[PDB]
Formats: structure tokens, C-alpha cells, sequence
């Protein structure tokens, strides 16, 4: 039904907003102030967007997040691909629109995710993994219909999880936690240096999060039947 | 019924508070610290006011927001006009009372919305549009009775949306997102320079937000009948 | 019943905690950082305490707040007096315990509420009034059983209202918004300079808040009968 | 049942995350900025983890917290021991993994809890006590099934309680409030100087919190029967 294309649209616009506001708030340099401010910006961007379209598409706005739900057998392979496609175009569009209204000199590299001189790509990949792992873990747990009438706003919980990822990570890798968010700055600045970290960390972290939740913490046992039936629809 | 004049009163007092506390917290200069602090101040002012009178008038406290609900066919043309009238007088009053208790030298221009030297009015109008667009989008989505038992506090969601608007926007336009909030400082400092941006951006953004929500994301299909019936009451 | 002395105890301990953590976090000087940090500290102290004992005593932890509920005919004159008595002793105790574990040199004046050199006591009284007014207004609205299933945490709403009061007020009067919180530092440092502001502003603001809510925004019409019956119990 | 080993696992992973992100965000020095940022990091780490596994193990992720529930007769002596065991190994593991991905020079002492030169261990023990006391008090009150449909997110309430503990405490003792969180940095840096404070304060504070709640504020009267029956299972 049209109850599918609306979601794809939700994922496109939300991703454009997420990157537009996220990157926009990161322009400049610096420091606690800097980190604190950028951590809150991305976090509140997500909390806002999750309230805005979480009921419509589940507000993934993140390829690694969508990948998590795929292996978690909660969405079809067809939906996953489109979500990720919409997320990549949306992100690029947000970065594009951001570039068009931002004064040069302040533009910098459009907040491209970058490693710290003293951090190896190996350590950086492990950082991005842990960041995305606690992040996806919070998403799965709070989206789980099987629990709590005392959750409060799941939109904010997830947003603050993203903020926590930044408060810690920015010092190491600028905190990617999202392939699409990393990709947009890279494709427009023509700089794919160390970009592998920002696809690998999240995907693996997202993978370990889903697995850890569904197959150990609070098992959601699906029969091989449904798995394929879902991965198909 | 009197269940109409109470709301107008709600919109008047809330607007006076919103501008009084919002502007008051913006006095001085500066920087992350500055932005972070002012972003939170406006955001918590709104979250507070939305809890205070959201059940009474819907706590629009913003002309562009009210305009959004008009074209969204959720209020009558009569209510909209009064809301906006109450919002403009309330704002001016808040700025007035703020001026009366604030020491000169610190008064400055009473936190008048201003463009960054390197930002054209065109880019500034597009910024204000995006700010108000994600803002109204969050308002519509969270006010929508058709969704979530997991929303948490809608008052805070909207407040944090406003904070996000500031964390990004202040650097560009000081972040208006509200004609009344921009107007009060302008009418009292007799400075309407670039004021057009602060009416145009929000109104258009507010317009694109409502349209985007009601006519694409989660369509609320009203028959031409009701539209006029509502725009009339 | 004992369902009265538990509340008095709740108000005593909560007040000791409120002042202990509130003042403790204010030691030193400074600036956004300073204000932001102290605003959040008092705010989260209250949100925490309101969750801790709001169901037991309503968590007034504030004489001006209790006064608001008295004139609002929601508590007896007997309860009000005891609450305020417990709040004053609790506060002093918190400041006392704070003094005993804090290193001198850092102690300063134990975060005594103070006016800004350029702010007259008249302007300062009007500031404290507005601060306490939006504060009590938020308390009444969020405690009102007659509304919202979308309030979220009222504990946090009120806490953030207090934070907003500080983000704006600290620059003017250090932000009292609470006679007991102002009193404790004064009685122990033997400095009652301008102390009148910190009793007068809140009480009046608290008074205007209750009146504004119960007699105009969302009238809670009590017959003269009940008023006295309540003011008596 | 397996509805016991999942919880132990929950407590292990959550503790590893808590310390990994908590310590990681504390690396460096400094100041409001520093404190504010670290306070929020620990706070949001907990709020996140409480949402992630609070429904599975109650998300104690803290020996002093678990001890509180033991004397509160809410868990068996067998569960308590395992929880604390899982919490200690989890913490050490988190600090270990943190060390492996963090650049030296920035590693410092891995955010080891430390006293301020001007603070005696006696004053420091009293500080840690008060910090953990308001903390446990908030936990008990918000976990209490006997109250509120207006609590909002208990995960966030507790998290913000932890943040408040840091906003005040870091200046004194770096804010331990958690034996496991203090232990991990100590065992790996081979520095147990003043470590006694970080086990004694929390345990006593946690003890006074439970007692204060269950035996005075909102008594949860258990017959000697059940007490032992529970302490046994």
C-alpha cells in the first residue's frame, strides 16, 4: 500500500534534516563546549525526527540502524534497500542545502568524520563499533513492544543515546554512528580518506547490538519460517 | 463560549513570558557557551509554556505556528487572527517589562534577530525556513491525536525542537523561528533592518511543514466541506 | 493520620537535599558555563526530589510554592505552616552539612542570593516575581489532575522551569525563587542584606501565579464553603 | 529459570558500557565545561542503560545500588552477589577495552576517582554518602510500583540524579557513587589510594537511602517472614 512510500519519504526528509542540522551545528572547530553543543545538536535532531516520523517509518534515518532491523528480521530486504537508498540521497541533499546557505570560510569540510592523529584506524573502528552498539541496543530495547509503560519518550531516549555517543566519540572519530551522515560530507568534499571506518564500525556495531539483544538479553525467537517470510514479506 | 477568551489570554501571557525569558537570557554577547545557553533558554521557555497552557489554547505563542494551523484547517480564521494579535501584544509587553527591569549597558538591542555579515538575506531566509519547517513538523506530529502512547512529553519535544533550531541557527540569523519574538525587539529599538527575513522565513517554513505533514507524510484528509466549515467555525 | 507526618518529613529531607546540592554546585564564581551548570543543578535537584517525594507531600520544598497552594485553597493553614517550618529547618540543615564538608576558600558566602550592582532592589523584586510566577504557573498547570495524558514527567517539567528561572535570573539576583533556599545562606553567613527581595519577589510571584491560573486561565471554582473548609481541613 | 542468567548478563554488559563510556568521556582535565560534560555523559549513559536492560535485570549496574536492594529485601543474597560480581568484571572489562582503543597521553589515570587536596577523607566520605543517598532515594521512589502514572521516564530520572551527583561532587571526589566504577580504574592503574572512600561512602549512602525510603517516607512493611524468604528466594 501507500503505507510504504510514505515511509520511504519519511526516511528521505528525516535524513536530509538530520544531516542538515547535524552538520550545520558542527561547523567551526574546538573543547567541552564544542563537543557538548554538537552532541546535543545531533541528539535533539534525532529525538525530534523520531517524534516526527517514528510512527510512520520507524525513523531509522541511518543505514547501520536499518541494517540492524534487517538481520533482526523486522523488515523486508526490499524495504531495507529503499530505506538506505532514501537515507543516502536525503543525507547528500541535506549537506547540499547546507552548503548552499552557509558562508564559505565557515564551511570547512562540512563536518566530515575524521580520525584523531593518535588513533589508529583499528582503534577507530572499534570506537565506532561500541558507539553504534550501545546506540542500536537502546533502539531495539525501546522499540520493543513487549516492554514498559514507564519508558517515557523513546524518541528522547534514542536521541540521548546518540548524544552520549558523541560526548565520548567526537574526540576519537568525530563520532559517525551513521554511514549516511558520514557519506554526505565525503561525497561532496571528494574526500574518502579513512571512510571505511565510518561504514564498518556502525554496521558491525549495529550487528552486534541486534544479535546481543534478540539472541541473548531478551530473545525474540522467530522460526526460520518467519525469518525468510519477513526477509521477503 | 468563555472557552475562547481564556485561550486568547493564554496566548497573550505565554507570549509575554516566552519573549521576556527568551530575550532576557540572550542579553550580552558571544561561542558555544552562549549559543548552548540561549538555545536551552528558549527551548525550556517553550516546553514550560506548552505544559502551562497547551491544554488551554494549544500554546501556539507564535504567529508562524498559528498560521500553520490555519492552512492546516485546524482553527478558524477568527481564532488565528486573535491568537496572532494576542501574541504580538504579549511579545511587545514581555520585551517592555524586560527593558524596565534590565540595567542599561546590558540591554543592548534587546536580543534583536540579526543576520551574520557573511550571510545574504536570501540564505538567511532559507535558514529561517528550514528552522521553522522542522519545528512545525515536530509540532504537528506530536499534537496529532492519531498517534503514540509512547510520545512522552510533547511539551519537551517541541521545546527541544526549538533548542535545536537555535543551536544551528543563531550563528546565521540569531534564530527567529517566530515573527512575534522578532517583532518585539524591532518595534522597541526602532530597527526594522532585514526584519523581512524574520516574517518570511517562518511563515514559509511553517507553511511547508504543515503541507508536508498533512498532505504527504501522514495525510489528514479533510473534505472541502469541513475546510471552509473550519476556516469559519 | 501518619499520612501527614511522613509528608512533613518529606519536605524536611527534600529541602535539605535541595539546598545542599543546589548551593554546593554554586560554589566558586563566574559566565555561560557557570550559569548553565548551576541552572541545571538546581533544576535537576528539584526534578529528582519531585520524583522522590512528590507523591508523598507534593514536594513543595519551597515556602513561596506552599504559600501558592494555601491561597489556592489546596492545603490547610496547619499543613502550610508545618511545610514551611520543615522547609526552613531542612534548608538550614542542608547548608550546615554543606559547610561541614566543604573546604574553606571555596565556601565563599555559601551561594547567598545577591543583587547585581546595576540592578535596583525594585527591579530585583520584579525579577524574582516573574521568575517565581512562571515557576508556580508551571507547577499548578502540571499538578492539575484535570489535564493531559501527554504531560510526560511533571517532575522534569517543574525542574526545567526552575532551570529556566536561573538561566535568566542569576545575572540579576542570583535567582532565589525560594525563600528557604535564600534564607539558609543568609542565616549562616549573618548577612541579611537585600534579603527582603528574596521573600517578597517569590511570595508575590507565587501569589500572581496561583491567582492567574485558578482565577482566569483554567478556573478551579471553589465555593466559599470549601475554601474555609479546606483552609481548616 | 534462564530468567536469571539473562539478568546477570544484562548487569555485566551494562556495567562494561557504563564504565567504558563514563571513563572515556572523562579523559583529559579541567571547569564548568568539563564537569557539565562529564556529568551529562555518566547521566545519559545510565539513562540509556536503564532503558536498555531495566526491564531485564532492573539495571543496577552498581554494587552500592544492588546492596540497597538487598537490605531493602527486594532481591536474594544469591542474586545480589552475582550482580555485584558481574558488575565488577563488567566494569574492569569496560575500562580494559577503553584502554585498548585510547591513545596514551590522553589515557591519564583512566578517570580514577580522586579527592581534592583540600578535602579530608572524612569530608570526602560524607560527600560520597550524600551523593549516593539522593541517588538511591530517587531509584527506590521511581522503581516503586505503588506510585505515579505521571513519572515519565524513570530511566532519565535516575540518569539525571546521577548527573546531579556529578555536577556537585566531581569537585570534591570526582564523584564515585559506584564502587565498580571506582574499582575498575584503580585495579588497572594499580592505585588504591583513598579507594576506601569510594566503597564506604556509596554503601553507607545507599544504605541510608533504602532505610529512609522503606522505613520512614513510604514504608513498605515486610514481615520478618518474607524478609528471610526473600533474602533466600
Amino acid at each position: 500500500s501507500a503505507s510504504f512510500w510514505r515511509a520511504i519519504c519519511a526516511e528521505f526528509f528525516a535524513s536530509l534534516f538530520y544531516v542538515f542540522f547535524g552538520l550545520g551545528a558542527s561547523l567551526r572547530w574546538a573543547g567541552p563546549l564544542h563537543v557538548l553543543q554538537v552532541a546535543l545538536a545531533f541528539g535533539l535532531a534525532l529525538a525530534t525526527l523520531v517524534q516526527a516520523v517514528g510512527h510512520i517509518s520507524g525513523a531509522h534515518v541511518n543505514p547501520a540502524v536499518t541494517f540492524a532491523f534487517l538481520v533482526g528480521s523486522q523488515m523486508s530486504l526490499l524495504r531495507a534497500i529503499c530505506y538506505m537508498v532514501a537515507q543516502l540521497l536525503g543525507a547528500v541533499a541535506g549537506a547540499a542545502v547546507l552548503y548552499s546557505v552557509t558562508p564559505p570560510a565557515v564551511r570547512g569540510n562540512l563536518a566530515l568524520n575524521t580520525l584523531h592523529p593518535g588513533v589508529s584506524v583499528g582503534q577507530a573502528t572499534i570506537v565506532e563499533i561500541f558507539l553504534t552498539l550501545q546506540f542500536v541496543l537502546c533502539i531495539f530495547a525501546t522499540y520493543d513492544e513487549r516492554r514498559n509503560g514507564r519508558l517515557g519518550s523513546v524518541a528522547l531516549a534514542v536521541g540521548f543515546s546518540l548524544t552520549l555517543g558523541h560526548l565520548f566519540g567526537m574526540y576519537y572519530t568525530g563520532a559517525g554512528m551513521n554511514p549516511a551522515r558520514s557519506f554526505a560530507p565525503a561525497i561532496l568534499t571528494r574526500n574518502f580518506t579513512n571512510h571505511w571506518v565510518y561504514w564498518v564500525g556502525p554496521v558491525i556495531g549495529a550487528g552486534l547490538g541486534s544479535l546481543l539483544y534478540d539472541f541473548l538479553l531478551f530473545p525474540r525467537l522467530k522460526s526460520v519460517s518467519e525469518r525468510l517470510s519477513i526477509l521477503k514479506g
